[PDB]
């Protein structure tokens, strides 16, 4: 027939005419139809301006297209000419005639062409979709049940999708898939698109990435200086502990780390973790990496709350490191301890955001709690803030078997531009990391005074416990004694401290005690005289009592030695081990070094080129090393997601790219982060990058995906009584920029000639090795184990009538033969 309903099929069978998704179409997704009309008598080719919503013309289901009839009638589209009223339409459902639904869609279509031709858009029509698919619940977005996440599964129809692993939640003792421990080993998801680090694929493109980032000055060409020297890697808890296997053998085979403490201490790692299960799990692997040890909340609950605190001992077994005697080596869980860092301090800011704001709307101006933090941490009677901050790196930087983390955010000013405000706390805690440098090593004791207030010594270098003669020359005039109490209202008291017996009759200098406005470093105003001296045994006998300003709740005093000029108590490492199957062990020599993390989330974008951190760090490179710090912790310098809260560093879309001029971090660009780390290199110190292995987040292309609503553990569960399985999901799954494109897999070649036992080796948790006979140049979700719900929903794939998909094929699409709704594409169909 010259003209009819026919013309509703698609101008042509591919995606010039018709919204796919890897051959699969949406009931979100529009068309081209050859044709349309507004009576069903005269019918008008389409231009390519005029494509129309499937929503339309196909439906989930007879029920969906009776209730897209009465929606679209009682919101505006009734015409009783064309027999649509509401009254006419108001009985039909799933059992009416197939062919009656179809003849009043029909009907109903010419109504919505009237409209789109009185508009002369077809905008009202799009908005009247999105609005009328909200009121249907398979429909609508919250058919993916918030709030968590969804698992890729493997599915014919999604092929491409495969995986033959995604070993999930194989965390921390969970390796071995075997989870047996009667403890808490973490989980597979955090948030955004979690990737799969149990693929031998993946496995290796780590191992590509991680070699890049040991190397990037010289290979990128920058300053050939310019190479990362250890790594900070993020989310430890959760990624499948067979890499953080797999980099402690990348490290100890470049850098053959396993026999020498000097080797390995100079490419130090450490992993990020809030779980106490990872200190057995790397004790078991001889400490690739350090633990990130508890005692930073030990020492909040103790010495940072308002007044509801524990007893002061909880300083001494709330520790991977009991440390009320501890005066042995090689014992201790090699660990990293802080007092801050950017996710403690996040969690204050936001929460005081939750009472400006509450818990309502973050994307907004809600920064005024900085303002109000920063008036607070002022005040005596704090609010929110930590109290006894300086009270809390005293003890920090004098404990035994650790090696502490510094946080930019308390010696400066977080959220003003990088550097250009020291903080309250700066003269401190500067003080107290200076003075570590000079006086702290030996064995340690905590010993309870009265009941608040404890008192914490170190002997001095070379001098392992109270009874030893000292055997270095440093002895003498070395140690600390680090009094602390919590108690704002404690009593004048005279104390005692046991200095060591190889401290009788020594003459000891007060570096710091408490006043009533604050602090002093010269004994002015405080309790006790510049110096004072010890007995025959060693005992120093201080005066003490409670104080309440802005530094101190309590008392806080610090002794050390007199001494004739600059000294340097640190232990160099020995070039062997006295195990050998150790990487890190715990000793003088691992306390020797000082972490420092150089990054707040809140930190501000740089306003200027000069601004950029990369510089300013660059500047300050011998400022750094005058301060002690041994081990710079560098943000993630990964390219962000743009429309990421903080720019920080966390939510990467380029593993590659760590900026540009024309295009930098927040930190900076690439040539400048090679030039910083050269110069901190100058100043005597390594340098680690933060390690992104869990997510990437932002990643800008769809893909058809099939998935399964599950827990953080990476296995199905309900909400609310109702869960899915094998659900069709048209998720932001692929990506990497064109960093993955150039450098994905690149030195795979180079890796495998020179480390072939790297491709060897069986990864613990899958029995494989990882595999490098395959480059990653773009993530997808074959590489993923799932991500975090998209707000997209499930029942937007279309299925014909008889269960299958419909499908186009498209030259990357041909997957399957191309089967269209009868609808939009079968002249047979519209031939009766
Ligand atoms: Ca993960």
């Amino acid at each position: 027939v010259e003209a009819g309903p026919w013309e509703n099929m698609a101008y042509s069978m591919d995606s010039n005419s018709i919204n796919n998704i890897d051959g699969y179409i949406s009931y979100t997704g529009w068309y081209r139809p050859y044709g349309t009309s507004q009576d069903g008598k005269t019918w008008y080719p389409t231009t390519v301006a005029d494509w129309r919503p499937i929503l339309m013309y196909v439906w989930p289901s007879k029920d969906v297209q009776a209730k897209f009839i009465q929606y679209f009638v009682n919101h505006g589209y009734e015409n009783s000419n064309y027999g649509l009223t509401t009254g006419s339409v108001k009985d039909l459902s799933e059992n009416t005639a197939s062919i009656k639904l179809n003849e009043v869609a029909q009907n109903l279509r010419y109504v919505i062409e009237q409209h789109i031709v009185a508009a002369k858009s077809t905008s009202q029509l799009a908005n009247d979709i999105n609005n009328f698919i909200t009121t249907i619940p398979e429909l609508s977005a919250s058919s993916e049940l918030p709030y968590g996440q969804v698992i890729f599964v493997n599915n014919d129809n999604t092929s491409y999708a495969d995986s033959k692993y995604r070993l999930m939640s194989r965390t921390i003792n969970n390796q071995t898939g075997n989870d047996n421990d009667n403890s808490d080993n973490g989980y597979e998801f955090l948030t955004g698109i979690d990737i799969d680090n149990s693929n031998p694929v993946v496995q290796a493109e780590n191992l590509n990435w991680e070699y890049f980032l040991l190397n990037y000055g010289k290979l990128m060409g920058y300053n050939p200086d310019g190479n990362f020297d250890g790594f900070r890697i993020d989310a430890a808890d959760h990624i499948d502990a067979d890499v953080l296997d797999q980099t402690g053998q990348l490290m100890d085979d470049m850098y053959h780390m396993k026999g020498n403490p000097q080797n390995a201490n100079n490419h130090l790692s450490y992993n990020e973790g809030y779980r106490s299960s990872a200190a057995r799990m790397l004790n078991k692997k001889g400490n690739p990496q350090l633990y990130m040890d508890y005692v930073g909340s030990t020492l909040g609950n103790v010495l940072g709350r308002a007044n509801n605190r524990d007893t002061i001992s909880n300083l001494v077994t709330g520790s991977i490191v009991n440390r009320q005697n501890d005066v042995t080596e090689n014992e201790a869980t090699p660990n990293w301890s802080y007092v801050t860092n950017h996710d403690s301090r996040a969690n204050l800011i936001n929460g005081l955001i939750s009472k400006d704001h509450p818990g309502a709307y973050k994307a907004e101006y809600a920064n005024q709690a900085w303002q109000e933090f920063y008036a607070d941490q002022k005040k005596t009677d704090k609010q929110y803030a930590q109290y006894n901050v300086p009270a809390q790196y005293a003890i920090l930087l004098s404990n035994k078997d650790t090696v502490p983390q510094i946080y930019y955010g308390d010696l400066y000013n977080e959220t003003a531009q990088y550097m250009q405000e020291k903080s309250i706390y700066y003269d401190a805690i500067t003080t107290l990391m200076k003075a570590r440098k000079q006086f702290v090593s030996g064995g340690q004791t905590m010993t309870k005074l009265s009941d608040n207030l404890i008192a914490s010594v170190r002997y001095g270098k070379g001098v392992t416990n109270a009874n030893s003669e000292g055997t270095d020359s440093l002895s003498r005039t070395s140690g600390m004694a680090v009094i602390v109490g919590n108690n704002p209202q404690m009593a004048e008291q005279t104390i005692s401290i046991n200095m060591g017996r190889a401290h009788a009759n020594e003459q000891y200098r007060n570096l710091l005690d408490t006043t009533d406005n604050g602090l002093t470093y010269n004994a002015d105003g405080a309790e006790n005289p510049e110096t004072l001296t010890t007995d025959d045994n060693g005992i120093l006998k201080v005066t003490v009592k409670g104080y309440s300003n802005p530094y101190v709740s309590g008392y806080l005093g610090v002794w050390v030695p007199v001494v004739s000029g600059n000294q340097d108590v640190t232990t160099n490492a020995a070039t062997v081990s006295a195990d050998s199957n150790k990487i890190f062990e715990s000793n003088a020599a691992l306390d020797s070094h000082m972490i420092y993390q150089d990054f707040s989330l809140y930190q501000p974008e740089p306003t200027s080129t000069e601004n950029h951190a990369y510089n300013t760090i660059a500047q300050n490179a011998e400022l750094f090393n005058n301060l002690g710090i041994t081990d710079f912790w560098m943000a993630p310098p990964y390219t962000q997601y743009s429309e990421s809260r903080y720019n920080d560093g966390y939510s990467v879309t380029d593993r590659y790219n760590l900026g540009t001029n024309a295009n930098p971090t927040k930190y900076g660009s690439g040539e400048e982060l090679a030039n910083a780390i050269a110069a901190l290199h100058s100043a005597g110190l390594k340098v680690q990058v933060d390690i992104v292995m869990n997510q990437m987040i932002g990643l800008p292309g769809q893909e058809a995906v099939t998935v399964t609503r599950a827990d953080n553990r990476g296995i199905q569960t309900y909400v609310n009584g109702k869960t899915y399985a094998n659900q069709m999901y048209f998720a932001y799954t692929t990506g990497g920029g064109n960093g993955q494109e150039t450098y994905g897999g690149k030195y795979l070649s180079e890796l495998q000639s020179k480390y072939p036992d790297l491709f060897t080796t069986r990864a613990i948790s899958t029995g494989v090795a990882p595999d490098p006979t395959t480059r990653i140049t773009k993530w997808s979700a074959k590489y993923e184990n799932g991500t975090s719900l998209q707000n997209i929903g499930i029942g937007l794939a279309v299925k014909l009538p008889n269960g299958e998909y419909a499908y186009l094929r498209s030259s990357d699409n041909k997957a399957f033969n191309t089967t269209l709704p009868e609808t939009m594409s079968s002249a047979d169909y519209y031939a009766n």
